DNA sequence: CGGCTGTACTG
DNA sequence: CAGTAC
DNA sequence: GCCG
Protein backbone atom coordinates (compact mmCIF):
# COMPACT_ATOMS: atom_id res chain seq x y z
CA UNK A 1 0.00 0.00 0.00
CA UNK A 2 2.86 2.52 -1.09
CA UNK A 3 0.75 5.88 -0.89
CA UNK A 4 2.70 9.18 -0.56
CA UNK A 5 1.43 10.15 -3.11
CA UNK A 6 -2.22 9.17 -3.13
CA UNK A 7 -2.27 11.63 0.10
CA UNK A 8 -1.96 14.98 -2.43
CA UNK A 9 -4.07 12.89 -5.13
CA UNK A 10 -7.25 12.56 -2.75
CA UNK A 11 -6.85 16.38 -1.52
CA UNK A 12 -7.60 17.58 -5.55
CA UNK A 13 -9.69 14.66 -5.78
CA UNK A 14 -12.19 15.96 -3.18
CA UNK A 15 -11.84 19.69 -4.53
CA UNK A 16 -13.35 18.66 -7.70
CA UNK A 17 -16.10 16.55 -6.51
CA UNK A 18 -17.09 18.92 -3.86
CA UNK A 19 -17.27 21.60 -6.63
CA UNK A 20 -19.23 19.41 -8.35
CA UNK A 21 -16.95 18.52 -11.31
CA UNK A 22 -17.56 14.50 -10.77
CA UNK A 23 -16.14 12.91 -13.89
CA UNK A 24 -12.64 14.06 -13.21
CA UNK A 25 -13.27 13.12 -9.44
CA UNK A 26 -14.00 9.60 -11.13
CA UNK A 27 -11.17 9.37 -12.90
CA UNK A 28 -8.69 10.37 -9.67
CA UNK A 29 -10.83 8.36 -7.17
CA UNK A 30 -9.99 5.18 -9.75
CA UNK A 31 -6.31 6.54 -10.16
CA UNK A 32 -6.28 6.69 -5.92
CA UNK A 33 -8.32 3.02 -5.77
CA UNK A 34 -5.38 1.84 -7.83
CA UNK A 35 -2.57 3.19 -6.05
CA UNK A 36 -3.59 1.61 -3.14
CA UNK A 37 -3.09 -1.72 -4.53
CA UNK A 38 -0.08 -1.96 -6.57
CA UNK A 39 2.33 -4.50 -4.72
CA UNK A 40 5.35 -2.35 -4.98
CA UNK A 41 5.53 1.44 -5.07
CA UNK A 42 5.86 3.19 -8.16
CA UNK A 43 9.10 4.14 -9.89
CA UNK A 44 9.02 5.10 -13.13
CA UNK A 45 6.72 7.80 -15.30
CA UNK A 46 6.16 4.25 -17.82
CA UNK A 47 5.46 1.94 -14.09
CA UNK A 48 2.55 4.34 -14.19
CA UNK A 49 1.08 4.41 -17.74
CA UNK A 50 1.79 0.82 -17.28
CA UNK A 51 -1.67 0.63 -14.69
CA UNK A 52 -5.13 0.06 -14.97
CA UNK A 53 -6.48 3.45 -14.14
CA UNK A 54 -3.71 5.56 -14.67
CA UNK A 55 -2.37 7.50 -17.89
CA UNK A 56 -0.79 10.55 -19.38
CA UNK A 57 -1.69 13.13 -16.90
CA UNK A 58 -2.18 11.48 -13.58
CA UNK A 59 1.40 9.80 -14.44
CA UNK A 60 2.79 12.86 -14.96
CA UNK A 61 1.33 14.36 -11.82
CA UNK A 62 2.69 11.30 -9.85
CA UNK A 63 5.92 12.16 -11.51
CA UNK A 64 5.51 15.90 -9.63
CA UNK A 65 5.31 14.22 -6.40
CA UNK A 66 8.36 11.63 -6.51
CA UNK A 67 10.68 14.10 -8.00
CA UNK A 68 9.58 17.67 -6.59
CA UNK A 69 7.65 16.30 -3.91
CA UNK A 70 4.80 18.08 -4.26
CA UNK A 71 2.17 19.00 -6.61
CA UNK A 72 1.55 22.66 -7.54
CA UNK A 73 -2.09 22.50 -8.79
CA UNK A 74 -3.07 22.09 -4.99
CA UNK A 75 -1.87 25.94 -4.68
CA UNK A 76 -4.93 26.57 -7.14
CA UNK A 77 -7.29 24.68 -5.07
CA UNK A 78 -10.29 27.35 -4.63
CA UNK A 79 -10.23 29.02 -1.08
CA UNK A 80 -14.31 27.81 -0.91
CA UNK A 81 -13.47 24.38 -0.96
CA UNK A 82 -13.34 23.50 2.70
CA UNK A 83 -16.36 25.84 3.37
CA UNK A 84 -18.01 23.74 0.30
CA UNK A 85 -17.23 20.16 1.98
CA UNK A 86 -18.68 21.80 5.24
CA UNK A 87 -21.94 22.83 3.44
CA UNK A 88 -22.30 19.58 1.58
CA UNK A 89 -22.01 17.25 4.33
CA UNK A 90 -25.35 18.10 5.31
CA UNK A 91 -27.46 15.64 4.10
CA UNK A 92 -30.00 16.97 1.14
CA UNK A 93 -27.74 19.14 0.33
CA UNK A 94 -25.29 19.07 -2.68
CA UNK A 95 -22.39 20.79 -4.79
CA UNK A 96 -25.43 23.28 -6.39
CA UNK A 97 -26.79 24.16 -2.76
CA UNK A 98 -23.57 24.51 -1.35
CA UNK A 99 -22.13 26.70 -4.01
CA UNK A 100 -25.33 28.71 -4.00
CA UNK A 101 -24.93 29.23 -0.18
CA UNK A 102 -21.33 30.37 -0.85
CA UNK A 103 -22.49 32.83 -3.24
CA UNK A 104 -25.10 34.16 -0.86
CA UNK A 105 -22.27 35.18 2.01
CA UNK A 106 -22.67 31.91 3.90
CA UNK A 107 -19.27 30.70 5.42
CA UNK A 108 -20.27 28.24 8.57
CA UNK A 109 -23.03 26.38 9.52
CA UNK A 110 -24.12 28.89 11.75
CA UNK A 111 -24.66 30.99 8.98
CA UNK A 112 -26.66 28.22 7.49
CA UNK A 113 -28.65 27.71 10.66
CA UNK A 114 -29.78 31.35 10.62
CA UNK A 115 -30.00 32.83 7.03
CA UNK A 116 -29.96 30.00 4.67
CA UNK A 117 -33.46 28.63 3.19
CA UNK A 118 -33.55 24.84 3.92
CA UNK A 119 -35.23 21.99 2.40
CA UNK A 120 -37.29 19.48 4.58
CA UNK A 121 -34.01 16.97 4.32
CA UNK A 122 -31.78 20.07 4.83
CA UNK A 123 -32.87 20.79 8.11
CA UNK A 124 -33.32 17.14 9.74
CA UNK A 125 -29.34 16.49 7.81
CA UNK A 126 -28.34 19.85 9.58
CA UNK A 127 -30.19 18.86 12.93
CA UNK A 128 -28.23 15.35 12.69
CA UNK A 129 -24.95 17.40 11.10
CA UNK A 130 -22.54 15.51 13.79
CA UNK A 131 -24.80 12.42 14.09
CA UNK A 132 -24.34 11.56 10.38
CA UNK A 133 -20.88 12.30 10.15
CA UNK A 134 -20.16 9.35 12.71
CA UNK A 135 -20.19 5.79 11.54
CA UNK A 136 -21.72 3.41 13.81
CA UNK A 137 -19.85 -0.14 15.27
CA UNK A 138 -21.19 -3.17 13.12
CA UNK A 139 -22.89 -4.54 16.70
CA UNK A 140 -25.31 -1.41 16.41
CA UNK A 141 -26.02 -2.38 13.17
CA UNK A 142 -26.88 -5.35 14.13
CA UNK A 143 -29.34 -4.01 16.64
CA UNK A 144 -31.25 -1.90 14.09
CA UNK A 145 -31.79 -4.28 11.85
CA UNK A 146 -33.60 -6.51 14.19
CA UNK A 147 -35.13 -3.71 15.65
CA UNK A 148 -36.67 -3.59 11.55
CA UNK A 149 -36.92 -7.25 11.73
CA UNK A 150 -38.95 -7.67 14.85
CA UNK A 151 -40.97 -4.75 14.13
CA UNK A 152 -41.60 -6.17 10.58
CA UNK A 153 -42.40 -9.81 11.46
CA UNK A 154 -44.76 -8.90 13.51
CA UNK A 155 -46.98 -8.15 10.49
CA UNK A 156 -46.21 -11.43 8.98
CA UNK A 157 -43.44 -14.03 10.49
CA UNK A 158 -42.26 -14.73 7.24
CA UNK A 159 -41.17 -11.80 5.92
CA UNK A 160 -37.25 -11.41 5.48
CA UNK A 161 -35.29 -8.91 6.53
CA UNK A 162 -31.92 -8.54 5.42
CA UNK A 163 -29.40 -5.87 6.21
CA UNK A 164 -27.50 -5.03 3.13
CA UNK A 165 -25.07 -2.72 2.23
CA UNK A 166 -21.14 -2.38 3.90
CA UNK A 167 -22.61 -4.41 6.92
CA UNK A 168 -23.62 -7.29 4.33
CA UNK A 169 -20.16 -6.64 3.07
CA UNK A 170 -18.68 -7.02 6.67
CA UNK A 171 -17.37 -3.82 7.74
CA UNK A 172 -16.40 -3.08 11.27
CA UNK A 173 -18.08 0.24 10.66
CA UNK A 174 -21.52 1.46 9.13
CA UNK A 175 -21.86 4.64 7.48
CA UNK A 176 -26.12 3.37 8.33
CA UNK A 177 -28.10 0.57 7.85
CA UNK A 178 -29.68 -1.08 5.01
CA UNK A 179 -33.17 -3.04 5.11
CA UNK A 180 -33.87 -5.21 2.28
CA UNK A 181 -37.47 -6.79 3.20
CA UNK A 182 -39.44 -9.20 1.11
CA UNK A 183 -41.55 -12.32 1.55
CA UNK A 184 -40.54 -15.85 0.00
CA UNK A 185 -44.38 -16.09 -1.04
CA UNK A 186 -43.94 -13.68 -3.81
CA UNK A 187 -46.97 -12.00 -2.26
CA UNK A 188 -46.91 -11.17 1.53
CA UNK A 189 -44.39 -7.77 1.03
CA UNK A 190 -47.64 -6.19 -0.40
CA UNK A 191 -49.56 -3.69 1.63
CA UNK A 192 -47.14 -3.77 5.38
CA UNK A 193 -44.82 -0.66 4.58
CA UNK A 194 -46.77 2.07 5.39
CA UNK A 195 -47.80 -0.12 8.73
CA UNK A 196 -44.18 -0.69 9.50
CA UNK A 197 -43.02 2.71 9.58
CA UNK A 198 -46.04 3.16 11.45
CA UNK A 199 -45.62 1.13 14.67
CA UNK A 200 -41.56 2.26 14.40
CA UNK A 201 -42.46 5.69 14.23
CA UNK A 202 -45.28 4.59 17.08
CA UNK A 203 -42.10 2.76 19.30
CA UNK A 204 -40.46 5.80 19.11
CA UNK A 205 -37.84 4.31 16.95
CA UNK A 206 -38.11 6.68 14.03
CA UNK A 207 -37.33 10.15 14.59
CA UNK A 208 -37.31 11.72 11.09
CA UNK A 209 -38.60 10.73 7.77
CA UNK A 210 -36.38 12.19 4.91
CA UNK A 211 -37.67 10.65 1.44
CA UNK A 212 -41.05 8.06 1.38
CA UNK A 213 -41.82 6.38 -1.52
CA UNK A 214 -43.86 3.63 -2.78
CA UNK A 215 -40.85 0.93 -1.80
CA UNK A 216 -38.42 2.78 -0.48
CA UNK A 217 -37.57 4.55 2.61
CA UNK A 218 -34.88 6.91 3.85
CA UNK A 219 -34.90 7.90 7.35
CA UNK A 220 -33.82 8.64 10.62
CA UNK A 221 -33.95 6.15 13.94
CA UNK A 222 -32.62 6.19 17.32
CA UNK A 223 -32.33 2.98 19.40
CA UNK A 224 -33.55 3.53 22.93
CA UNK A 225 -31.86 4.33 26.13
CA UNK A 226 -28.52 7.05 27.06
CA UNK A 227 -25.88 6.96 24.75
CA UNK A 228 -27.03 6.66 21.34
CA UNK A 229 -26.87 8.74 18.23
CA UNK A 230 -29.24 9.40 15.48
CA UNK A 231 -28.60 6.96 12.85
CA UNK A 232 -29.28 6.82 9.05
CA UNK A 233 -32.05 3.99 7.97
CA UNK A 234 -33.06 3.33 4.48
CA UNK A 235 -35.17 0.80 3.98
CA UNK A 236 -36.32 -1.04 0.73
CA UNK A 237 -39.43 -3.48 0.10
CA UNK A 238 -39.24 -6.13 -2.24
CA UNK A 239 -41.39 -8.51 -4.28
CA UNK A 240 -39.82 -11.93 -4.00
CA UNK A 241 -39.41 -12.37 -7.94
CA UNK A 242 -36.59 -9.36 -7.67
CA UNK A 243 -34.69 -10.72 -4.69
CA UNK A 244 -31.55 -11.62 -6.25
CA UNK A 245 -31.45 -8.75 -8.19
CA UNK A 246 -32.39 -6.03 -5.25
CA UNK A 247 -29.97 -8.40 -2.61
CA UNK A 248 -26.94 -7.52 -5.29
CA UNK A 249 -27.83 -4.10 -6.02
CA UNK A 250 -28.51 -3.12 -1.78
CA UNK A 251 -25.15 -5.04 -0.86
CA UNK A 252 -22.57 -3.42 -3.37
CA UNK A 253 -20.67 -1.77 -2.90
CA UNK A 254 -21.80 1.41 -5.27
CA UNK A 255 -18.25 0.96 -6.98
CA UNK A 256 -18.44 -3.22 -7.34
CA UNK A 257 -22.66 -2.06 -9.10
CA UNK A 258 -21.48 0.32 -11.22
CA UNK A 259 -18.66 -2.09 -12.77
CA UNK A 260 -21.10 -4.70 -12.75
CA UNK A 261 -23.54 -3.16 -14.36
CA UNK A 262 -21.05 -1.44 -17.42
CA UNK A 263 -20.02 -5.22 -17.92
CA UNK A 264 -23.52 -6.09 -18.37
CA UNK A 265 -24.41 -3.41 -20.66
CA UNK A 266 -20.75 -4.89 -22.73
CA UNK A 267 -22.87 -8.35 -22.90
CA UNK A 268 -26.04 -6.24 -24.04
CA UNK A 269 -27.48 -6.71 -20.97
CA UNK A 270 -28.75 -4.13 -18.72
CA UNK A 271 -28.70 -4.94 -14.81
CA UNK A 272 -30.56 -2.99 -11.93
CA UNK A 273 -32.52 -3.71 -8.80
CA UNK A 274 -35.72 -4.96 -10.33
CA UNK A 275 -33.60 -8.10 -12.73
CA UNK A 276 -30.93 -8.67 -15.34
CA UNK A 277 -32.56 -8.20 -18.46
CA UNK A 278 -31.80 -7.99 -22.07
CA UNK A 279 -31.33 -5.00 -23.99
CA UNK A 280 -34.23 -3.16 -25.01
CA UNK A 281 -35.89 -6.68 -23.45
CA UNK A 282 -36.20 -10.11 -22.04
CA UNK A 283 -35.95 -10.82 -18.05
CA UNK A 284 -32.91 -13.28 -17.54
CA UNK A 285 -33.87 -15.90 -14.74
CA UNK A 286 -32.07 -15.16 -11.38
CA UNK A 287 -33.27 -16.92 -8.71
CA UNK A 288 -30.05 -16.23 -6.84
CA UNK A 289 -26.97 -13.93 -6.59
CA UNK A 290 -25.17 -16.48 -8.47
CA UNK A 291 -27.14 -16.95 -11.12
CA UNK A 292 -26.21 -12.88 -12.26
CA UNK A 293 -22.67 -13.57 -12.01
CA UNK A 294 -23.17 -16.94 -14.25
CA UNK A 295 -25.18 -14.57 -16.53
CA UNK A 296 -22.09 -12.22 -16.93
CA UNK A 297 -19.18 -14.91 -17.52
CA UNK A 298 -18.16 -13.81 -13.62
CA UNK A 299 -17.00 -16.30 -10.98
CA UNK A 300 -18.89 -15.33 -7.62
CA UNK A 301 -17.91 -13.43 -4.77
CA UNK A 302 -18.81 -13.25 -1.44
CA UNK A 303 -20.21 -9.86 -0.38
CA UNK A 304 -16.88 -8.93 1.22
CA UNK A 305 -15.04 -9.59 -2.02
CA UNK A 306 -17.75 -6.96 -3.44
CA UNK A 307 -16.11 -3.95 -1.11
CA UNK A 308 -14.59 -1.46 -3.82
C1' DC B 1 -15.40 12.81 -29.32
C1' DG B 2 -17.89 11.34 -25.65
C1' DG B 3 -19.39 7.68 -21.96
C1' DC B 4 -18.04 7.03 -17.55
C1' DT B 5 -24.97 2.66 -13.86
C1' DG B 6 -29.35 2.59 -13.28
C1' DT B 7 -33.16 4.06 -10.53
C1' DA B 8 -36.32 7.05 -7.70
C1' DC B 9 -38.03 11.05 -4.52
C1' DT B 10 -38.71 16.27 -3.85
C1' DG B 11 -40.71 20.51 -5.14
C1' DC C 1 -37.22 19.49 -14.89
C1' DA C 2 -32.61 20.02 -11.64
C1' DG C 3 -30.87 18.39 -7.64
C1' DT C 4 -29.83 14.82 -4.47
C1' DA C 5 -29.56 10.34 -3.07
C1' DC C 6 -29.29 4.80 -2.84
C1' DG D 1 -9.49 12.48 -14.74
C1' DC D 2 -9.83 7.45 -17.38
C1' DC D 3 -10.59 4.70 -21.68
C1' DG D 4 -12.18 2.99 -26.34
N1 LIG E 1 -24.50 5.14 -6.99
C1 LIG E 1 -24.94 3.84 -6.76
N2 LIG E 1 -25.14 2.97 -7.76
C2 LIG E 1 -25.54 1.73 -7.54
N3 LIG E 1 -25.79 1.26 -6.33
C3 LIG E 1 -25.63 2.06 -5.27
C4 LIG E 1 -25.18 3.39 -5.45
N4 LIG E 1 -25.09 3.96 -4.21
C5 LIG E 1 -25.44 3.07 -3.31
N5 LIG E 1 -25.79 1.90 -3.93
C6 LIG E 1 -26.21 0.65 -3.31
O1 LIG E 1 -26.97 0.89 -2.11
C7 LIG E 1 -26.23 0.38 -0.98
C8 LIG E 1 -26.33 1.38 0.17
O2 LIG E 1 -25.71 2.57 -0.30
P1 LIG E 1 -25.01 3.28 0.93
O3 LIG E 1 -25.07 4.83 0.56
O4 LIG E 1 -25.78 3.01 2.17
N6 LIG E 1 -23.37 2.86 0.95
P2 LIG E 1 -22.72 1.61 1.89
O5 LIG E 1 -21.81 0.68 0.95
O6 LIG E 1 -23.73 0.82 2.64
O7 LIG E 1 -21.78 2.33 2.96
P3 LIG E 1 -22.08 3.02 4.37
O8 LIG E 1 -23.65 3.14 4.60
O9 LIG E 1 -21.44 2.10 5.51
O10 LIG E 1 -21.44 4.35 4.34
C9 LIG E 1 -24.77 0.36 -1.46
O11 LIG E 1 -24.00 -0.59 -0.71
C10 LIG E 1 -24.94 -0.11 -2.90
O12 LIG E 1 -25.17 -1.52 -2.89
MN1 LIG F 1 -25.20 1.76 3.93
MN1 LIG G 1 -28.02 3.66 2.70
MN1 LIG H 1 -28.38 12.93 17.95
NA1 LIG I 1 -25.04 16.14 1.44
Amino acid sequence: HNLHITEKLEVLAKAYSVQGDKWRALGYAKAINALKSFHKPVTSYQEACSIPGIGKRMAEKIIEILESGHLRKLDHISESVPVLELFSNIWGAGTKTAQMWYQQGFRSLEDIRSQASLTTQQAIGLKHYSDFLERMPREEATEIEQTVQKAAQAFNSGLLCVACGSYRRGKATCGDVDVLITHPDGRSHRGIFSRLLDSLRQEGFLTDDLVKGETKYLGVCRLPGPGRRHRRLDIIVVPYSEFACALLYFTGSAHFNRSMRALAKTKGMSLSEHALSTAVGRVLPTPTEKDVFRLLGLPYREPAERDW
